[PDB]
């Protein structure tokens, strides 16, 4: 569980995530699909996109990446009671979208890259803690409906 304290700094960092939720977006899907190729090959409506550039330039990518994370934002916020949002999420990705739970670790990594670059004074060593903490909450839980589902892989 995340203390008070922990919550704290992840919410702070968060809003100003939230100050573009675009332009962050795009970076997290691009680092995710520039650092594990096979990632891409699972979204049917990206998979013609062939370098950086072209990635940048997509603006359904862009899109995308607001729909993520907006869905991130508001589990987040729930501070760990986050039962209602987290089921659909997991049920859709383990059994629609056939998302190994490795893959989300892979974009926790992507995440916490960014904030990095993009919020230094306000990302330093306890918040990148703390960050980590929360994202691994979240795929602690998505990994309990995948078993359940038949899917822990
Ligand atoms: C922070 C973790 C993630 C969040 C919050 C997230 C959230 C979402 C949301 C809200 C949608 C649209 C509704 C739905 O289908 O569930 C979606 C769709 C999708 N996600 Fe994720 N996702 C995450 C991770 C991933 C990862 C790691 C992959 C692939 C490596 C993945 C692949 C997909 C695919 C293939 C779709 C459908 C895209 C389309 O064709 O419209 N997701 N995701």
């Amino acid at each position: 569980v995340l203390s008070e304290g922990e919550w704290q700094l992840v919410l702070h960092v968060w809003a100003k995530v939230e100050a573009d939720v675009a332009g962050h977006g795009q970076d997290i899907l691009i680092r995710l699909f520039k650092s594990h190729p096979e990632t891409l090959e699972k979204f049917d409506r990206f998979k013609h996109l062939k370098t950086e550039a072209e990635m940048k330039a997509s603006e359904d990518l862009k899109k995308h990446g607001v729909t993520v994370l907006t869905a991130l934002g508001a589990i987040l916020k729930k501070k760990g009671h986050h039962e209602a949002e987290l089921k659909p999420l997991a049920q859709s990705h383990a059994t629609k979208h056939k998302i190994p739970i490795k893959y989300l670790e892979f974009i926790s990594e992507a995440i916490i890259h960014v904030l990095h670059s993009r919020h230094p004074g306000d990302f330093g060593a306890d918040a990148q803690g703390a960050m980590n903490k929360a994202l691994e909450l979240f795929r602690k839980d998505i990994a309990a409906k995948y078993k359940e589902l038949g899917y822990q892989g």
